[PDB]
């Protein structure tokens, strides 16, 4: 019944009928994206109208089309032919992951390049990599993919251990032809294998690890209704899933006494880019928008109990569309469970003689995706004390290259002759705020040091200052760890018992933002990544910080365009976009398969409640 | 057996006996500090020589003394009379905690101040607060404690809810004299109670929390030998305990193949200070060095199973000395256990068809202490991948004051008329490094952005630079989050298989450091807290960043003095001192009992291993 329920296989099937029927799904068509649109602002909109947005591709060459369909009425709301050169190409299709290798196979320039290196074409894997936008005017309006080669000695071999440097190719997936092949020279192909399941490399497996059993004899403390509505320790939300964004949280609210109080209307990772900092022409064009270009949701893994998610786990198997419009279920793609989180509050009082201790817990909603060599875990956490947190876990196999003789200032050595180009993993969390309602404002809070003198004779005083962001033109902020800079989202119309506007404080990890030169193509296409925080006025069509069609888009799209409307955000329906990421200088320890590293952010209540919201937790 | 074993009851009793025989522990004497000393560098000794250091206070007013005894040989190694006005007073005695209230109870000035506020003296508790060093000439050379009042309505009432602002008294705890009583005017004493166990405030307790059972069927994976020697998943270390520093980690090493490789010789929290930022004369002198002045270890709580420490826990019960030299055991004062830590590594490869997933775990060594209103948990973690991490958890009841009628720039309002002065909790981690041995050096590593142009035509390049700190004079460093600054400790004489010096990288949280004006008393007394990292050359007598005697001691000792020696630290036995802390602007959510907030740091291997050290970890 809920307008926020997950998409059912039946809804996907219907969309499919509409399209084909309207002559939109011919054998030359392929669904590049399909997802359900969220309900529109306003409760008066009684009786929901389930609508789905779709991006249609064409293997022949016909212009792609953005189509919106209504499943509640089985009709086509709109259908627009797209001029990709203007608004960007459609997301990469999984069925294209092989085309790059299959095309270069019959190309003489490539075969010549392989022959010179003595490499068997049957053993050469080619990664399907986003092209970006550079000095190649020919690529304008064309659907291109570049290819870097890796050698796979046998079917179970890890090709990443054998990168073929000094060589790169560009290909047109639609016209099925190789536009260019570049060979800057021969580099030795790293010989050592990186097969982490090979007893010769792993050595004798440990027998020292004793089991750790996590169980809930009485079942979980959270209830799941309507298929995806979660209720846990006063929290209330809907777990959604999009093929592009992945897990999306809707209507996060907290039951404070006798009232459900909203906090965040929608939270998601709206984009994630991996820019590389190797100036070599072979990879200098390398920037992967795992979310915008590849769609991380479609590659979500099926999580195995006891291996991926331990304890009492409640799963969700989201359904998505395949390239032809058929519904495909992602079995156990979302894990939901609660876990112990140490001490919550504790005090042994010297005067009252009372000794008090309480345990903390966190609700976990997660998924794990795979994009080529990378694997990312996306985790959302809800704590007893009202804290909301997001954590990304990066693992997988590092993208490799050859390690230059004489060293490198932009590549690190992992093994003999094997290198790993420096790069970053930058995320954008889109937080459609709703602190006690939609009337919100953001304030930048800095710690303020004070000078010794009148009114501060001992020079011990320190304070803080808050600056309201009133217009979008002044809502692009940078971090300042030195002054403990944070951002508070409050509701000027809703006050706590102390007559202070209720709010939530966003705590960033303050990691470095986009490092590329300001005039680079990536600085333009991933402008959101150059600043830590953006605040915009909510708009139904502003979904991603990079725009709807990221692939091969010239730039300036997304946030830079939105912010240009310079709209009022002081006590309005606003959205916070927080940029955060990891800057990776690969270590030897990252090879052959890297240990998880993490990054994220959290928001804690700031005068939201009238006192601690966990005084009613039992001693257990 | 091991020279790093915990002190035994017998050893403490022997120290007492030795001191008595030497005529240094008469009935007027009191032990303010007593701890075992670490063995001297190099096997300069044939057998073991357990030495203990003691600070002897004299209640009759005689000069205190610092003594070192060899319990092994039953001798006094050194004994020196202390001139406290010059080198500092001894740490506060637990037996002096009640003296402040008792003395003021019959003081005419104090009684008059209480009468003006219609407060019954029998219900007024007085907190025994360290005095620091300010403009009161008569305090120099005298053992002084300052007192702030809080009303307790009944035996089990939380006094912190009823602060008596506008009043402070100074007391000489030795001569039993009230030196000063300052009354700046009456303030309304907050009326609301802060009793978090009162049903009227907590409301009906939750019945929604289902149990989480954490057990280990075959017992833990770690072993304990020699009472405190731990061996877990290739890690090796000795867990010590000191009444001042609390838990101290000794000889942290990792078994890499057949060789036991040291990483850190000694790790501890060498100091922790709580500076307040309220310019009111009633609290502007407040700076609590919980470690240096109060000795946090002395107040470690006895941890209840399934409450403070969940799962299969192994406890250590350290023994310390009481005021008379008699051994006192802190039952179950240290918890040790291993806990699951999600995914360690994961990758689903598109070309090999191999799906790989491995889980992480961490060894936990912790204790929890209480000092007045505060309660802190100190946690050390050891991960499978080689990471070492420290985490401090701050909870308890916030220190209160009245909330001024017209608001305040240095105090937050928690309840009607109840305020909480701004303050910081700043820690100092002393890491006596030994990366693959004692020949170490520290480099400061910053990310380096590059300009678009020749050699970087696309402007995507980014690098990093490392600056070796060669002399102590150039080793006082500050954080730079924006540039991703970290510090690497390496061994220039020990290289990995790629011919690179092995090392570990310190990742700080980059929280604000000491905010006080540089000319303040606290800025000199806690000079260490003004900078994020300090590197010194090892010395037996350089143990605390604030020196041996912090109580009522001005500047003149500690890191600033040690650094003046400007010793060579480029490939020598060095010590890293990392400053990190929380800047607390109390929220309403922090009242009546505050939820845990955290801060810490970690060190990850950086080319220490020749490849991932967790390839030998089994499936489950
Ligand atoms: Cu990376
Ligand atoms: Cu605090």
């Amino acid at each position: 019944a809920s307008p926020f329920r997950l998409a059912s296989a039946g809804e996907i099937s219907e969309v499919q009928g509409i399209l084909r029927t309207a002559g939109l799904l011919g054998p030359e068509k392929r669904i590049a994206y399909l997802g359900v649109l969220d309900p529109a602002r306003g409760a008066g909109s009684e009786a929901e109208d389930r609508r789905f947005r779709v991006f249609i591709h064409d293997v022949s060459g016909a212009r792609p089309q953005e189509v919106t369909v209504s499943v509640t009425n089985g009709t086509v709301i709109s259908a627009v032919e797209l001029d990709t050169a203007a608004t960007g190409e459609l997301p990469v299709l999984e069925e294209e992951f092989e085309v790059v290798e299959q095309l270069l196979a019959t190309d003489e320039r490539w075969l010549k390049a392989l022959a010179a290196r003595n490499l068997d074409v049957s053993k050469v894997r080619v990664a399907p990599l986003s092209a970006g936008v550079f000095e190649y005017a020919e690529e304008r309006g064309r659907r291109i993919l570049r290819g870097l080669a890796f050698v796979q000695d046998f079917p179970e071999d890890s090709a990443w251990a054998h990168p073929v440097d000094g060589l790169v190719a560009y290909v047109d997936v639609v016209s099925k032809e190789v536009t260019r092949v570049i060979d800057t020279g021969v580099f030795p192909v790293p010989a050592e294998h990186g097969n982490y399941t090979d007893p010769e490399l792993t050595g004798p497996l440990r027998t020292t690890q004793k089991p750790i059993s996590i169980t809930q004899p009485e079942g979980p403390s959270f209830t799941v209704t309507g298929g995806n509505h979660i209720e846990w320790e006063k929290w209330s939300l809907d777990v959604g899933f999009d093929v592009r964004e992945g897990v999306v949280l809707h209507n996060i609210a907290f039951r404070d006494g006798d009232r459900l109080r909203p906090i965040i209307n929608r939270a998601s990772i709206a984009e994630m880019v991996v820019p590389y900092g190797d100036p070599s022409p072979i990879r200098s064009w390398q920037n992967y928008f795992d979310t915008g270009e590849y769609l991380v949701g479609q590659y979500a893994n099926s999580l195995e109990l006891g291996c991926d998610c331990l304890g009492d786990i409640t799963y969700l198997s989201p359904v998505i569309s395949d390239a032809f419009g058929n519904p495909r279920e992602i079995r156990n793609g979302i894990c939901m469970h609660e876990e112990d989180w140490g001490i919550l509050a504790k005090h042994s009082d010297l005067w009252s003689g009372i000794n008090y201790t309480r345990r903390n817990r966190r609700m976990v909603i997660s998924f794990f995706t795979t994009i080529g060599n990378y694997d990312y875990g996306f985790y959302w956490y809800l704590y007893l004390d009202g804290t909301i947190e997001f954590e990304a876990k990066a693992t997988g196999v590092v993208f490799t290259s050859a390690f230059p003789e004489g060293g490198s200032d932009n590549i690190s050595q992992l093994a003999p002759g094997l290198g790993a180009p420096f790069h970053q993993h930058i995320f954008s969390a889109r937080l459609d705020m709703a602190i006690d309602g939609f009337t919100n404002r953001v304030e930048e809070e800095d710690v303020v040091r004070q000078t010794m003198g009148p009114g501060n004779e001992r020079g011990n005083a320190f304070s803080r200052k808050r600056t309201v962001l009133t217009r979008e033109s002044e809502a692009v902020r940078e971090a300042d760890a030195r002054t403990g800079r944070t951002w508070i989202i409050s509701n000027p119309e809703s006050k706590n018992r102390l007559n202070e506007p209720v709010g939530y404080k966003l705590h960033a990890h303050n990691q470095p933002t986009l490092l590329a030169d300001p005039g680079s193509s990536i600085a333009r296409r991933a402008a959101f990544a150059t600043k830590d925080l953006w605040v915009t006025r909510y708009a139904d069509d502003e979904r991603y910080p990079t725009g709807d069609f990221v692939n091969q888009h010239s730039g300036g799209a997304g946030l830079p365009s939105y912010i240009a409307q310079d709209r009022d955000i002081d006590g309005q329906d606003i959205v916070v976009w927080h940029t955060f990421g990891l800057t990776h200088f690969p270590r030897v320890e990252d090879w052959p398969i890297m240990p998880v590293d993490t990054v994220g952010f959290k928001l804690r209540p700031e005068g939201f409640f009238d006192r601690s919201p966990v005084l009613d937790v039992p001693a257990n």
